[PDB]
DNA sequence: CCAGAACAGAGTGTTCTG
DNA sequence: TCAGAACACTCTGTTCTG
């Protein structure tokens, strides 16, 4: 009952862009699709992703994001 | 060009002992004189170049040490 | 309840000084 | 010579508003 975001692991704000996750990977979310996604991996592209560790991979963490089925469709 | 021996970008000068960049010069000073302990989200082998030296703190500051940076020298 | 804006704080890298 | 201060910009994450 307590939820987790299906990102980071982090405790879950909600339902947003159609997944179970954080405040944080919600709008980290919102800025990468909007903007430019083109990001690098300094490690294998299995970076660990979590809540001290989310901000060192922008690329992994979006790409958990879009295997999570996040997208701005939404409704 | 002589390289920064940390994450390869062009080197500006020798810098805390070391042949090195001034992003890499500044962010050892930070590290050094602030906490702090940076973990890998990954293998403690990340790479380090122009682009992804702000991935990952732990290694940037790793390779830092291993390349002999210090406040005295 | 959720999207988006706003706000405020951390982190990087430059330019400038002596 | 290179160390440091200060500036400017980008990034993250929380609170606010509709
Ligand atoms: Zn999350
Ligand atoms: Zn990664
Ligand atoms: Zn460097
Ligand atoms: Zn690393």
């Amino acid at each position: 009952p307590p939820k987790l975001c299906l990102v980071c692991g982090d405790e879950a704000s909600g339902c947003h862009y159609g997944v179970l996750t954080c405040g944080s990977c919600k709008v980290f979310f919102k800025r990468a699709v909007e903007g430019q996604h083109n990001y690098l991996c300094a490690g294998r592209n299995d970076c660990i992703i979590d809540k001290i560790r989310r901000k060192n991979c922008p690329a992994c963490r979006y790409r958990k994001c879009l295997q999570a089925g996040m997208n701005l469709e939404a409704r």
